[PDB]
């Protein structure tokens, strides 16, 4: 639980210092500085790509002994439309490439995706926890759940504060810092 107060704080400084715009772009070295950023001195393995196997609910993430040629791939996906940024961010969650860390992590990933291609972001305050958990456990078979629910909560005013800050809030209280 402290882990999370001081990784929230990394995330807000994130922001704060326009570091964020110093971020690699739709990568996975950009995951990577994402992840190394919100954990390092919180986790052993903050930005490393992990070695063990992980599963949630009823499914497997990639398995880490073909993680690496995955991440390859996935990073190689185009983002000129939603519907494949939506498409190459259900890619990156099913790698899931950190022990931990992946879902805080990937979010502000696909905000800078959807920046540079869209000139928009989530504005994740609005974005229900409940229906974001669920769209993402189905997103694998089909995303449309994810795409409905993101698409009706875009929005192009992507550095308003208000939207950053109560999105950061949001998106750590997913995985359950309140």
């Amino acid at each position: 639980k402290s882990i999370d107060e001081q990784s929230l704080h990394n995330a807000r400084r994130l922001f704060e210092s326009g570091d964020i715009d110093r971020i690699e772009v739709g990568t996975t070295a950009g995951l990577q500085q994402i992840h190394r950023y919100l954990f390092g001195g919180l986790y052993d393995f903050a930005g490393q790509i992990r070695e063990d196997n992980i599963s949630k609910g009823g499914f497997r993430f990639a398995n880490a002994m073909y993680l690496k040629e995955a991440l390859v791939k996935i990073e190689q996906m185009p983002e000129r439309t939603f519907e494949e940024i939506i498409a190459k961010y259900v890619e990156m969650n099913i790698a899931h490439p950190f022990l931990e860390g992946n879902g805080r992590s990937t979010r502000i990933w696909l905000d800078l995706v959807l920046k540079k291609n869209l000139k928009k972001v989530v504005n994740w305050q609005n974005v229900s926890k409940t229906l974001y958990l669920q769209a993402m456990e189905r997103s694998p078979v089909n995303d449309l759940e994810l795409r409905f629910l993101l698409k009706d909560n875009l929005t192009d005013d992507v550095d308003n504060r208000e939207i950053i800050f109560k999105g950061i809030e949001q998106s750590y209280y997913y995985e359950g810092y309140e």
